[PDB]
């Protein structure tokens, strides 16, 4: 087993209380993003199912999700995000069935089309990382980063590196001790808040999305 550093990551629910549960642990706070995410689709929710999933961010930009092929014959090959305005006004017309006059952005397309803000929430990322110690002294640093939304959600990921497999069960069974202190142990292939959303709102509808979208980070003690 020649990978390297052994990225072992798992993949935790924390409750409520988890940033401040950390800093009181000795997890430093590395760096953490917070946004608005607000999700646009038709009525029908057409747009989400369509794997064209439309979010601006924190009203800073806009970014759209497509299935890779745009021109939508055959499956989904993988998904390539847009974030070019002039990219998304002319897809929107495309996907509502406008024919209509390219505006100029995409907030002009979204009030012409007359899309619904169906989804919308915070994005509240986390990236806290603890050190191991001991009377080793020096034990691996491990990252854990949490991913939680408004609408009731909240992840964290865990990961360690170790060069070594042998201490793999190590490392990783303080990862599952602290977080379950912490919380209770997930095991989900890593769900994006449009993920939470469906799970939330409409659990089978996420579970069609689950079973194809099931790609997470999740190893055990072997990365590769």
């Amino acid at each position: 087993s020649a990978q390297g550093l052994i990225e072992v990551e798992r993949k935790f629910a924390p409750g409520p209380d988890t940033e401040e549960r950390l800093q009181e642990l000795g997890a430093t706070l590395e760096h953490r993003v917070t946004f608005r995410d607000t999700y646009y689709d038709t009525s029908e929710l057409s747009l989400m199912l369509s794997d064209h999933w439309l979010r601006q961010r924190e009203g800073s930009g806009w970014e759209l999700k497509c299935p890779g092929v745009t021109g939508v014959s055959g499956p989904h090959n993988e998904y390539v995000e847009v974030t070019s305005e002039a990219a998304i006004v002319a897809q929107l017309f495309e996907l509502l069935g406008s024919g209509e006059q390219k505006p100029a952005g995409v907030a002009a397309v979204l009030g012409s089309l007359k899309l619904q803000e169906v989804a919308s929430f915070i994005t509240t990322r986390s990236s806290w990382k603890l050190a191991l110690s001991g009377a080793h002294g020096q034990e691996p640093q491990l990252t854990i980063d949490l991913d939680s939304a408004d609408f009731g959600y909240a992840v964290g990921e865990v990961e360690a590196m170790v060069h070594e497999k042998a201490e793999v069960p190590a490392a990783l069974e303080k990862i599952i001790t602290v977080s379950s202190m912490l919380g209770v142990p997930a095991q989900e292939e890593a769900p994006a808040k449009l993920m939470v959303y469906l799970q939330r709102f409409r659990p089978l509808d996420y579970q069609r999305l689950l079973e194809a979208a099931s790609s997470g980070e999740a190893t055990g003690d072997s990365a590769s």
